């Protein structure tokens, strides 16, 4: 199906298989969902607007926190205009910007930052190399 293909060939695939602890998504710059893991949260349009703004001005979200699905993440050091990172509890969030889209990964213990980040980098490079 489309969603098994998404869960298998694209989104964070942490053992379970697909245990609820890790989730990822590809979201257009305009806030439309291109693909998301079965566990990925619903999010609000203005959360995407604020994230896009932080890619233009890194640290835009730091005083208020970064919100996704209503959850507040503390902004940490990222890569200006390319990657946003945030922490919450035992996990966090990584967002990579591509030409037309954003790649999200959300993780919690025992999923590690490195595990999630490897998937987010992989999907972002795949999109960028397709021209997206």
């Amino acid at each position: 199906s489309w969603q098994t293909y998404v869960d298998e060939h694209l989104m964070c695939d942490i053992d379970g298989q697909g245990q609820q602890l890790a989730a990822s998504a590809i979201v257009g710059h305009d806030g439309s969902v291109w693909a998301q893991s079965s566990s990925f949260p619903q999010f609000k349009p203005q959360e995407i607007t604020g994230i896009m703004k932080d890619f233009e001005e890194p640290g835009h979200l730091a005083p208020t926190g970064l919100h996704l699905g209503g959850i507040k993440y503390m902004v940490i050091q990222g890569e200006a205009g390319a990657v946003i990172r945030g922490k919450k509890g035992s996990g966090g969030i990584t967002i990579k910007k591509t030409g037309q889209a954003l790649v999200f990964g959300i993780y919690e213990e025992p999923v590690t930052p490195g595990q999630c980040n490897m998937v987010v980098e992989r999907l972002g490079d795949y999109l960028i190399d397709q021209g997206l």
